[PDB]
């Protein structure tokens, strides 16, 4: 059934780190907020997660989904961040772009 | 019979999880909402799940229609999401064009 | 005797799952209704119908005609569902275009 199955598979079955961060955000301004970097950054973060979706998510396939083992899953987290950092340099890059425009 | 046989067909024993969304928000609505976004959405998302449908629903097929065999099934769940997640880029992007206009 | 026989065949021993709706509701408004979506949709419905009719009819010849057997039944449910999914892409385009018109 794809109740919370293929739900599971549209959330990635957690989406990646910068929506997390997006969705806190979303909620302490979903309170009340006028803020001006954050009246509608909701749709251009995702959109910029995707390209690093697939990366993201196959390279936590193989990887542990509890990630409570041990602090020394770290590494194997920085096996990942080899080239997950390589999109923190995109995603830094989109935050450049959105302070500029 | 059809009775919840090809009815299940019509409803591909489940709706695409993006139709789980839909439905409850339609709920959660029918009560009552003035919401600008979510006046009628309901024709396009579903509109926008079909090309979906397909691979979806087959890949469903084979997949256990349980799904709460194990949380390690989630792999397979993120083997289909592998392309499952690329129609999530189609769903964010028809979020985007909904925003827009 | 043509008498639940033919009467059967007339009907396909069960008219496509489109029409179960299609009858629940006639009933429902049967009773009294005003609403401008079921005013007369009664023969859109049937007539959308007649096109799938063939491949949903045959693909229940050689199944069950108890489905009650299995759940597991799904998956021949399902393994007709493969294009019966893709006569519901033509059910929900033809709800598109009875809300368009």
């Amino acid at each position: 059934n794809h109740y919370a199955s293929k739900k599971s598979a549209a959330e990635s079955m957690l989406d990646i780190a910068l929506l997390m961060a997006n969705a806190s955000q979303l909620k302490a301004v979903v309170e009340q907020g006028p803020s001006f970097a954050f009246y509608v950054p909701l749709v251009v973060l995702i959109s910029i997660s995707l390209v690093l979706q697939i990366g993201v998510g196959v390279l936590l396939i193989f990887l542990v989904k509890y990630d409570l083992n041990n602090p020394a899953k770290h590494a194997k987290l920085d096996f990942l961040n080899n080239l997950a950092t390589g999109l923190v340099f995109i995603i830094v890059v989109v935050n450049i772009f959105i302070t500029a425009f």
